[PDB]
């Protein structure tokens, strides 16, 4: 029975290596990674791979790994797929811990924009969770943390992290992680997966996919939001992505909004993440 070596980048930046039979489904590898992580609340998470143009795709757990990675390396990342709108309702601290690690990367990467004060508050909770109580012996007036807190670090941000860290004396890791999540969950781009698109007039937009529904960023003054229950059908054809928006009360007919995606694969990817979010957040 022939086995393929898999390498998975974990959310702490470390690499897990294992072997699966070459005709394995994605679920087989995912179960091995989750057992390694001592993760029970697995439904929120998934594995991603990078294709030819370094674009992220979700590894479908129900399909053969080889029919997804195709010509590419068996290299994956472990990621949050479905961001819980209320992380306090997760059953396990370790689930909230992995969600914190994902969100720290969301922040440092700039996928999750954040005010100065929120960057410093989130940073202060991470430090409290990881080092425990503030100690002056490690931090002088010229302290710079090993922790990456932001897309761009400043001495002012490092100072503010330390000032807030002093306020958290006696806070346990689980407690600090829950505070981190209570703040992060409120950010306007929390759990929003952004896709580049053009509207029916060729104007550049972004489509955001999240728990609450589909967001269309038209401009800074115009953001259209379609709650999942207002969405009846999602479809793709060639480079195009379509949603069927319910008739409001007393309307005879559904409305159709069409989008142009960069290519057919980008249309299919957007369709599948929308279907998965619609299903997941219909059941929560
Ligand atoms: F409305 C727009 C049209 C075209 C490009 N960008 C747009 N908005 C910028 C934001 C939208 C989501 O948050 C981060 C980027």
């Amino acid at each position: 029975p022939k086995s393929m070596q898999c390498k998975v980048i974990l959310l702490d930046g470390s690499e897990y290596t294992c072997d699966v039979e070459k005709r394995s489904r994605g679920q087989v590898l995912f179960d091995k990674v989750c057992e390694h992580l001592n993760l029970l609340e697995k439904d929120y998470f998934g594995l991603t791979y990078r294709d030819a143009e370094n674009q992220k795709n979700w590894l479908d757990p129900a399909k053969e790994i080889k029919k997804q990675v195709r010509s590419g390396a068996w290299h994956f990342s472990f990621n949050v797929k479905f961001y819980p709108p209320d992380p306090a309702q997760l059953s396990e601290d370790i689930t909230r811990y992995y969600l914190c690690l994902q969100l720290r990367d969301d922040i440092v990467s700039g996928r999750l924009p954040c005010s100065f004060v929120t960057l410093a508050l989130l940073g202060s909770y991470t430090v409290q969770s990881e080092l425990g109580d503030y100690d002056p012996d490690e931090c002088g007036s010229d302290y710079i943390s090993e922790f990456r807190f932001a897309p761009n670090h400043t001495k002012e941000l490092e100072d503010k992290v330390i000032e807030l860290h002093k306020s958290h004396r006696g806070m346990t890791p689980a407690e600090a992680e829950m505070h981190f999540l209570e703040n992060a969950k409120k950010l306007s781009m929390y759990g929003v997966d952004l896709h580049h698109a053009k509207d029916s007039e060729g104007v550049e937009i972004m489509l955001g996919v999240c728990a609450s529904g589909l967001l269309i960023y038209r401009d800074r003054l115009r953001i259209n939001r379609f709650a999942w229950p207002k969405v009846l059908k999602i479809s793709y054809k060639r480079n195009n992505f379509y949603i069927k928006i319910r008739p409001g009360e007393f309307e005879q007919f559904e409305s159709t909004i069409g989008f142009k995606l960069p290519n057919h694969r980008a249309a299919k990817r957007l369709w599948k993440v929308c279907v998965e979010h619609h299903t997941f957040f219909r059941l929560l």
